């Protein structure tokens, strides 16, 4: 009954429906990998339908404290309290966990995205104001029977699946690949090889993991360090060089569109990124078509063509691997054992031609650590 429990429009995240306070207040939550703070909106804003009403919850505790919370794109402000929370199509539990009331906020709720709030499901870590602020996840294992892991099936109006507490073998195939979660901040892990259209970027591996590498569900693109994200452009334009399109492209500031039906994936190349493994110097990759990084943009008034968004994009925090790269693919958030889980996913993404992949082992001779710290 957990599966394709997500909802979600292209570029603007997954949400679950969530309940908070006592009686019962429902909001679709933002699923975000990327953040440990469970936050609501909890005043009027244009962009919200609806809002978590503190007044009206018996079980409300204010614990009387300010929150600030920036990401890479949006920020926002509120009061820390604590209350009951449920997952109505999640596991059938009740916790209190704690929740930040969001009262001011900039460039953070989407018009249309029919979320109101946000749900980080990385460690506590990175919680704000510090890491003594149990995050969500955290609290549900302390308080219910739940296993240590979650997994997430993310699809490309998109849905998917969360699965609390267990691995839903319905929702991939193949085998299950894993790579060690590096440091229990984000979700860490290491990139040992990049390929392109089947060749070596032949870069030192660190420069992958520069600053860090995260697996990400609340951002949308495959973000990469500069030198990387160059590279990446240039063997990318050199495979698809049948065509030529502007600058503006690539630096994601213009869509690129064709007569409707009439996409050319065949001249985009796919997109090798290798794992490390859980043996030395040994790896798996996970391979992604441009169906998965060339994003589809809706708008009716274009809908005489197919338009996308280039979702690679540069980072100076890191490599982030988002949802069009988490899309396709099972992913498991083995909490318990400290690993990241990837395989072929149920709704994985193919053509005629080619598919996407999740394969191994492979080994290098190379003895380098390929983690920037
Ligand atoms: C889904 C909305 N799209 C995007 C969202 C984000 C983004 O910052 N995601 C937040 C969650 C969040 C924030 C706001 C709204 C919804 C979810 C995540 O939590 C970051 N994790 C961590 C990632 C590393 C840095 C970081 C710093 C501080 C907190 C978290 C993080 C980055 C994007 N991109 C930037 C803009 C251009 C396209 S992009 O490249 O996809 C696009
Ligand atoms: C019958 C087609 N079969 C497949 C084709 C490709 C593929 O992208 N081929 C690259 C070279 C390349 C890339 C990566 C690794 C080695 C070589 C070539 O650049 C084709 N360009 C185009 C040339 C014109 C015709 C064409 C037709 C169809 C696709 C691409 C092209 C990958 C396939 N698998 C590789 C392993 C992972 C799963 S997969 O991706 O499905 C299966």
């Amino acid at each position: 009954e957990m599966v394709d429990n997500l909802r979600g429009k292209s570029g603007q995240g997954y949400y679950v429906e969530m309940t908070v306070g006592s009686p019962p207040q429902t909001l679709n939550i933002l699923v975000d990998t990327g953040s440990s703070n469970f936050a609501v909106g909890a005043a009027p804003h244009p962009f919200l339908h609806r809002y978590y009403q503190r007044q009206l919850s018996s079980t409300y505790r204010d614990l009387r404290k300010g929150v600030y919370v920036p990401y890479t794109q949006g920020k926002w402000e509120g009061e820390l309290g604590t209350d009951l929370v449920s997952i109505p199509h999640g596991p059938q539990v009740t916790v209190r966990a704690n929740i930040a009331a969001i009262t001011e906020s900039d460039k953070f709720f989407i018009q249309g995205s029919n979320w109101e709030g946000i749900l980080g499901l990385a460690y506590a870590e990175i919680a704000r104001p510090d890491d003594s602020l149990e995050p969500f996840f955290d609290s549900l294992v302390k308080q219910t029977h739940v296993p240590n892991l979650f997994s997430l099936q993310l699809c490309g109006s998109v849905g998917g699946s969360m699965i609390i507490g267990g691995i839903d073998h319905s929702l991939y195939t193949g085998s299950l690949w894993y790579t060690p979660i590096r440091r229990e901040w984000y979700y860490e892990v290491i990139i040992v090889r990049v390929e392109i259209n089947g060749q070596d970027l032949k870069m030192d591996c660190k420069e992958y993991n520069y600053d860090k590498s995260i697996v990400d569900s609340g951002t949308t693109n495959l973000r990469l360090p500069k030198k990387v994200f160059e590279a990446a452009v240039k063997s990318i334009k050199a495979a698809s060089s049948t065509e030529k399109f502007p600058d503006g492209f690539w630096l994601g500031e213009q869509l690129v569109c064709w007569q409707a039906g009439t996409t050319p994936w065949n001249i985009f190349p796919v997109i090798s990124l290798y794992l490390m493994g859980e043996v030395t110097q040994q790896s798996f990759r996970i391979t992604i078509l441009p169906q998965q990084y060339l994003r589809p943009v809706e708008d009716v008034a274009t809908s005489q063509d197919d338009c996308y968004k280039f979702a690679i994009s540069q980072s100076s925090t890191g490599t982030v691997m988002g949802a069009v790269i988490m899309e396709g693919f099972y992913v498991v958030f083995d909490r318990a054992r400290k690993r990241i889980g990837f395989a072929v996913s149920a709704c994985h993404v193919h053509d005629e031609f080619r598919t996407a992949a999740v394969e191994g082992p492979f080994v290098t001779l190379d003895m380098e650590d390929c983690g920037y710290n």
